[PDB]
């Protein structure tokens, strides 16, 4: 239904990504494939976002969402957004005009694992704590130019 403004990738390749351990992620199965938010909830976690729960979609409850999936999020969410698109980079971004910073990660039937690289792992060592130095703008500029 309402998703609300889809967000283009040239905006959203301005954020800096938040810090993995400041973000609040919710993975929603809208893929078919069972527990696989809860797998995906598992493998954020395991890359330092801070624990992101796992639930069916609502929205897309009746029909699968054919794609490999949308990161909704609102104004106040935007920086937790970014850092869910460097993992999940093919999915849709919706700004859905939500209050509080959450950012549902939603799963479609095309989601198969996060990704990773070297690129993606240099920027998310910098958003984690120790971080050496600041997310490097050309490689995120460059993971958002270069994939799907």
């Amino acid at each position: 239904h309402k998703l609300g403004e889809r967000v283009s990738r040239t905006e959203m390749t301005d954020v800096t990504p938040a810090q993995l351990g400041e973000t609040k992620v919710r993975v929603l199965n809208a893929s078919g494939r069972g527990g696989q938010a809860a797998d995906v909830a598992g493998a954020l976690k395991d890359l330092g976002f801070t624990q992101p729960t796992a639930a069916n979609d609502p929205v897309y409850a009746d029909t699968r969402l054919d794609c490999q999936g949308q990161i909704r999020f609102g104004t106040a969410g935007q920086a937790t957004a970014a850092a869910v698109w460097l993992v999940a980079p093919c999915t849709e971004l919706f700004n859905d005009g939500r209050a509080d910073d959450s950012v549902d990660l939603v799963l479609g039937t095309d989601f198969t694992t996060l990704a990773h690289n070297d690129d993606i792992d240099a920027v998310l060592s910098s958003l984690r704590p120790g971080a050496t130095q600041p997310p490097d703008p050309t490689l995120i500029a460059k993971i958002h130019a270069s994939s799907c």
